C-alpha cells in the first residue's frame, strides 16, 4: 500500500533541507524527538520521526496526526507541518524556549497569582481539549512548557498507559483521579483533579504521595482523594476554594473546566511576563 491519505497531512519536501542543526532530545517508543533551525524563518522546533515500518498495525490510528493538524491552540504545543523521506514521518511541532513546570517548582518558589496565572492557561487548553472531546489524561508538571516570553502550554497527550493487572507497580500515579485508579468509566473531569494536584505541587515544591508505596497511593487516591495540605492556613481561602472544587472526590460536584475559568482565583493571576523570572532562576540552579 501507498499509505493514502498521507496527502492530508505530508508537505513536499527534504526535511533535511527545511531544517537544518538537529540535535537529539527524546528516544521514546516509536518517534526520535529532535530539536532543529528552520532555514528560511530561523525558528526553532521540535521534530518526531517516526519509522511507520515498525508502527505495527498502528497505520490510520497514527493519522490522529491529522487531528493534531484540525486542532490548534495557543495553549498546547501545535502541529506546525510534516515531512515524508522513505518511511520515516518527520512530525513539526512548537517550540518553546523554556523550561517544563517541574524544573521551576523544584528550584523557585511561586507566589499565588503566578501559579494563578498558570492554571488559568491550563484551563483554557483543557477546555479546548475538552469541547473536542479530548481527555488528556496526564496533567503532570512534567508536561507543562514556560515559555521565555511568558507562554505556558501543555504537552504529551494523545487519544485519537492500561498496565497489565499481572504487573507489579513501580511509580505512583500520583496525578490520577479516584474514579481512574478504580478504573470506572471516566470523563473530562479527570483533566481537572490532576490539575488541582498539580497545583498542590506548585505550592509545595513536590506531588502528594511521594513518601509513598505506590499501592498505598492508589488506596489513599481512592478512598481520601483530596491529598490534604500540609499546612493549610498558609493558603488564601481562595485558593483553598479553588482546590477544593477541582479535587471534589464525587465527579458531577467537582467543577468543569469551563466553570472553573469563571472561579475568582483566577483573578490573582498576574501577566505571564511574570513567570520569565521563574524561568531563569530555574536555569540559573540547574548549570550544576
Ligand atoms: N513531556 C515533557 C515535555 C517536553 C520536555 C522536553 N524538554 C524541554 N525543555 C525546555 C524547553 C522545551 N520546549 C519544548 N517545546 C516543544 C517540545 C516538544 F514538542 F518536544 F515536546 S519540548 N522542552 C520533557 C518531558
Amino acid at each position: 500500500e501507498i499509505m493514502e491519505k498521507l496527502r492530508t497531512i505530508v508537505s513536499i519536501g527534504d526535511p533535511k533541507k527545511k531544517y537544518t542543526r538537529y540535535e537529539k532530545i527524546g528516544q521514546g517508543a516509536s518517534g526520535t524527538v529532535f530539536t532543529a533551525t528552520d532555514v528560511a524563518l530561523g525558528q526553532e522546533v521540535a521534530i518526531k520521526q517516526i519509522n511507520l515500518q515498525k508502527q505495527p498495525k498502528k497505520e490510520l490510528i497514527i493519522n490522529e496526526i491529522l487531528v493534531m493538524k484540525e486542532l490548534k491552540n495557543p495553549n498546547i504545543v501545535n502541529f506546525l507541518d510534516s515531512y515524508l523521506v522513505g518511511d520515516e514521518l518527520f512530525v513539526v511541532m512548537e517550540y518553546l524556549a523554556g523550561g517544563s513546570l517541574t524544573d521551576v517548582v523544584t528550584e523557585t518558589c511561586m507566589d499565588e497569582a503566578q501559579i494563578a496565572a498558570v492554571c488559568r492557561e491550563c484551563l483554557q487548553a483543557l477546555e479546548f481539549l475538552h469541547a473536542n472531546q479530548v481527555i488528556h489524561r496526564n496533567i503532570k508538571s512534567d508536561n507543562v512548557l514556560l515559555g521565555m516570553e511568558g507562554s505556558v502550554k501543555l504537552t504529551d497527550f494523545g487519544f485519537c498507559p492500561e498496565q497489565s493487572k499481572r504487573s507489579e507497580m513501580v511509580g505512583t500515579p500520583y496525578w490520577m483521579a479516584p474514579e481512574v485508579v478504580t478504573r470506572k468509566a471516566y470523563g473530562p473531569k479527570v483533566d481537572i483533579w490532576s490539575l488541582g494536584i498539580m497545583a498542590i505541587e506548585m505550592v509545595e515544591g513536590e506531588p502528594p504521595y511521594l513518601n509513598e508505596n505506590p499501592l498505598r497511593a492508589l488506596y489513599l487516591i481512592a478512598t481520601n482523594g483530596t491529598p490534604e495540605l500540609q499546612n493549610p492556613e498558609k493558603l488564601s481561602p481562595i485558593f483553598r476554594d479553588f482546590l477544593n472544587r477541582c479535587l471534589e472526590m464525587d465527579v458531577e460536584k467537582r467543577g468543569s473546566a469551563k466553570e472553573l475559568l469563571q472561579h475568582q482565583f483566577l483573578k490573582l493571576a498576574k501577566p505571564l511576563s511574570s513567570l520569565t523570572p521563574l524561568i531563569a532562576a530555574a536555569k540559573e540552579a540547574m548549570k550544576s
